[PDB]
């Protein structure tokens, strides 16, 4: 059984206002503990998790998060944080001197001039930017989360250029994911720019992970441009729900995967609890049975999963394993 990535969104309040997102203006007070942590740790290592993800809000908002990445790393876990970056030069070396083993920074743009005014944070691409060449030359693995739509899929060719020579090793570009519609004025010109980011030199240029943000396939292409649902695990499973555990810190909240499946007619909360009878339990048996729905139904009911997911999930189905960090 694979080494299986835990994610843990650590808090919901933000620094940032970005247009697509629930926690844009976020100032909510829940904060995962560090009690809650060292209980998990152990749970976390007898399920087989060998990475733990820290994400919410703005993990670098949250004050215990060095210390969070030290007590992973002692217990042998590859630590990760993603963040906007704009606190990241500041604690790029606390962090990385803790154990941090990568970093993932979001830029939805190929510029200050374009990715501050989607987060509406001045200055927030220029601090990614130096935080992730101080984590490369601090031997963390950088990477960078895209979030692509119609408003910045012409950017994409240069944000390619400028995180190659920034020395970004992993790059996920996947859909923006709205309630409402998403259209294009012309999928042909998505296609002409954005093709030939995929079908670069990836030894000369950073290729993003797993599949095209608009498809792979011309009938995945017709699905994303016409009826808005973005490219997902293909075949008949998705395998993503093994290896995947995501908490929802403030609610108490398990997940299969990071997309946060849920069914279409289910009010309820998504998940399963992460905790019985005040006890912090994974793998429960509501947990297998919300991650076994979604291993046959996802590839058929899930609108809103990533690249980077759809294609960990391809790659289990067809070579039966995947390298290390491709989630
Ligand atoms: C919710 S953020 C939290 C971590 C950190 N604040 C950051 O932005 O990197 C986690 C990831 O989800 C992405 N994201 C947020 N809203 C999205 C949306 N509506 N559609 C697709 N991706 C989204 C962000 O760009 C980010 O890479
Ligand atoms: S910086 Fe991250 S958490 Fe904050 S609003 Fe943007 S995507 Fe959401
Ligand atoms: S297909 Fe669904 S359950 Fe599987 S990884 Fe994608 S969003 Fe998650
Ligand atoms: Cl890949």
């Amino acid at each position: 059984t694979r080494e299986r990535y835990l994610f843990i969104r650590l808090l919901e309040a933000c620094n940032a206002d970005c247009f697509m997102c629930d926690f844009a203006l976020s100032r909510d007070t829940f904060r995962f503990s560090l009690e809650d942590f060292d209980e998990l740790l152990p749970r976390a290592v007898e399920a087989g998790v060998g990475y733990i993800r820290f994400t919410g809000g703005e993990p670098l908002m949250h004050t215990d998060v060095a210390e969070l990445v030290r007590r992973g790393t002692d217990a042998g876990m590859k630590m990760s944080i993603i963040t906007n970056g704009m606190m990241l030069p500041r604690q790029i070396e606390r962090l990385a001197d803790a154990g941090l083993a990568q970093i993932i920074v979001s830029l939805d743009g190929g510029s200050a001039a374009t990715h501050d005014v989607y987060r509406r944070s001045p200055g927030m691409f220029d601090n990614g930017l130096r935080g992730l060449r101080a984590a490369a030359r601090l031997g963390v693995l950088p990477r960078v989360n895209s979030v692509v739509g119609p408003h910045n899929y012409t950017e994409m060719p240069q944000l390619q250029r400028v995180l190659t020579e920034a020395g970004v090793r992993q790059w996920e570009l996947s859909a923006l994911k709205l309630e409402r519609a998403i259209s294009y004025p012309d999928p042909d010109h998505v296609r002409a720019l954005c093709d030939p980011v995929y079908d670069a030199d990836p030894e000369h240029m950073l290729v993003p992970l797993g599949k095209r943000f608009y498809g792979d396939t011309p009938e995945e292409q017709e699905l994303y441009f016409s009826d808005s649902v973005t490219p997902r695990a293909s075949a008949p499973l998705c395998h993503v729900v093994d290896d995947v555990i995501y908490l929802d810190g403030k609610y108490g909240r398990a997940y299969a995967c990071s997309c946060l499946p849920h069914r279409e007619g289910d009010d309820e909360p998504g998940g399963a609890p992460l905790r019985e009878d005040g006890v912090i339990r994974l793998d429960t048996p509501a947990f297998r049975t919300h991650a076994d729905f979604f291993r046959t139904e996802g590839p058929r009911v899930c609108n809103g999963c990533s690249t980077t997911a759809a294609g960990y999930s391809d790659d289990i189905a067809r070579l039966g394993g995947v390298r290390p960090w491709q989630y």
